[PDB]
């Protein structure tokens, strides 16, 4: 049971595996972080559920100081595990990014939430504590599926598995609205989009399916 979890989280890394489409995903969220962003290098990151490091490594790649937080015990080791393997310097913490937001208020220029707002009860915490968690004139970068959507981590590892990570879509206009009871200005949205032939995914307009939001402190 914990074994059965333990075997499909040590497969994150492997490219050409059953973890591939989250692979195959990274570099266009990465690519609309560092462009929204101005750059990645230099900079203080979080990333807010960082599973097992795919985005969360691939920033610190690129100059970035990067911490990882995520509530789900497996993930997170085969996270440490990898930066270990890799020689990549990523900080990675098992904790709420609400408890994070009390202990580091404001220290962070860059802040990303690309995978646990659909699957948490209490998404609007989430959007306050980020806010609270990113400087003055920072960036915070959330990403979730719309109701025609799919989340490709659940279609990885399972709905089972994701209730273990945690204690199923949000809608643009629901973001927007916890967006704006704070301290965070919306700047720019994105389609993820994919497409079922080729098997490819690119950023375009159209926010029906998955999406991408820019907002800065």
């Amino acid at each position: 049971e914990i074994a059965k979890f333990e075997a499909v989280a040590s497969r994150w890394w492997d490219l050409e595996g059953e973890f591939k489409p989250l692979h195959r995903i990274n570099p266009l969220r990465l690519g609309y972080i560092a462009e929204r962003a101005g750059g990645l290098f230099g900079k203080k990151v979080l990333d807010v559920g960082c599973g097992g490091g795919i985005l969360a490594e691939s920033m610190a790649r690129e100059g970035a100081t990067v911490t990882g937080l995520d509530m789900g015990f497996e993930p997170l080791q085969v996270a440490k595990l990898h930066a270990l393997e890799s020689g990549i310097q990523v900080d990675y913490v098992q904790e709420t990014v609400e408890e994070h937001a009390a202990k580091h208020a404001g220290q962070y220029d860059v802040v990303t939430c690309m995978e646990m707002l659909e699957h948490v009860p209490d998404p609007q915490s989430v959007v306050r504590a980020c806010a609270q968690l990113v400087k003055p004139g920072g960036d915070v970068f959330f990403s979730t599926l719309n109701r025609n959507g799919k989340s490709w981590l659940m279609a990885v590892v399972g709905a089972e598995y994701i209730l273990r990570m945690v204690p199923k879509f949000i809608k643009p206009a629901e973001l927007l609205g916890w967006v704006d009871q704070t301290s965070l200005k919306e700047r720019h949205i994105t389609g993820l989009h994919y497409n079922p032939i080729t098997n490819t995914f690119k950023l375009g307009p159209g926010v029906d399916v998955n999406y991408m939001l820019h907002t800065q402190n």
